């Protein structure tokens, strides 16, 4: 029906999705900055790993999506250069640390204690050297792409781009995500129990 | 011959026996809310689009229902005709000001009074209130996970989707992509991250 040749996602997705490896333990992060480069350590494997159509979140030269996993927070060290960060938004829900230099972000922290992924850190995989991190497993926010200056007749080519690459298109997060959200909004609020 | 066990999950009294189609010509009609006496009433003097189903929280719900039922109108087409000192606005503050009859608790129409809203110039009606058939019948199901937050127990959440796709009302967690597209457009465009 509807051609996908020249359709591009993200560089880490563009030829196929790269599998975990079973027992991944994590690695280290590193910024694009040739010289005294941010480096954070991520000790745990990661979940939830997708790519993201959000405005606010990073992506690479070129690329309309963004690439991005969860992982425990407590698994999060920030090796060297902890004093070339910043808080892109201080306001955001999800606060984003941001390399002052090179301007790529390293993790996006939730400081409210009540907010549905808070004890959980938001990193780009991507970033780091190493193979086996969880794989990319649907795409979030698809429609937000028109906000950053995707033409909306490309649409129909994009999404039939990711369901080919067997991640499928979302205008929020996925189902179970929304649910997990939905259930803890519910609880403490009284709707639900406990 | 079924994957999902879909018994007994009812989503909105009109999808749950049967759906009715729009006919050809329907120009309109009147909606009323459930006061046994001096009900309010107002004329929607055209037909409808983008009728659906609904979650969120905030969409009036008939008495058992998980589902609301909401459709769009051109505002110039709707006027109230009885009990305006009935009704009340639920949230002066929301982006839709509900405006809802204050002894039966129906809301009789929904009004964005934001004119940069994507959705300015657009009335929400709920046209099971009509008694005439005839109406831009229901194409989708919208805000789909919100249910759990009015007290769904998030293990029926399976079957409750199954039930929707059985019924033609494919279930998304936000609006339908072209709704969720024209949305996005209308602010690229205001951003100025599109051409006008
Ligand atoms: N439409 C999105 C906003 C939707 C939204 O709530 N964003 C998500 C993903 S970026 C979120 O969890 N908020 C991040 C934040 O505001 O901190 C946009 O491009 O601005
Ligand atoms: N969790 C949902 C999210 C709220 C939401 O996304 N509201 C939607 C659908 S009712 C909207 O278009 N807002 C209308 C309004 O501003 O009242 C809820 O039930 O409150
Ligand atoms: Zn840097
Ligand atoms: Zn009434």
């Amino acid at each position: 029906m509807v051609d996908t040749s020249g359709v591009k996602i993200h560089p880490a997705v563009d030829n196929g999705i790269k599998p975990a490896q079973p027992g991944f333990a994590g690695g280290t992060l590193h910024c694009k900055c040739s010289t005294n480069p941010v480096r954070v350590a991520v000790r745990a494997q990661t979940a939830h790993n997708h790519v993201c159509g959000c405005t606010k979140c990073w992506k690479p030269e070129g690329a309309i999506f963004s690439q991005v996993a969860v992982v425990g927070r407590d698994a999060l060290e920030v090796l060297e250069g902890a004093e070339k960060l910043e808080i892109v938004n201080a306001e955001a829900p999800i606060q984003r640390h941001r390399c002052r230099d090179c301007g790529v972000h390293m993790y996006g922290r939730i400081e409210n204690r009540d907010h549905p992924f808070y004890g959980l850190d938001f990193v780009h995989t991507e970033l780091s050297d190493e193979d086996g991190w969880s794989a990319p497993e649907f795409a979030a926010f698809v429609s937000s792409i028109i906000e950053s200056g995707v033409d909306p007749s490309r649409m129909e080519a994009i999404r039939a781009r990711l369901r080919e690459l067997g991640l499928e298109p979302y205008d929020a997060l996925s189902p179970p995500l929304m649910d997990a959200i939905a259930t803890h909004i519910a609880k403490r609020s009284g709707a639900l129990a406990a």
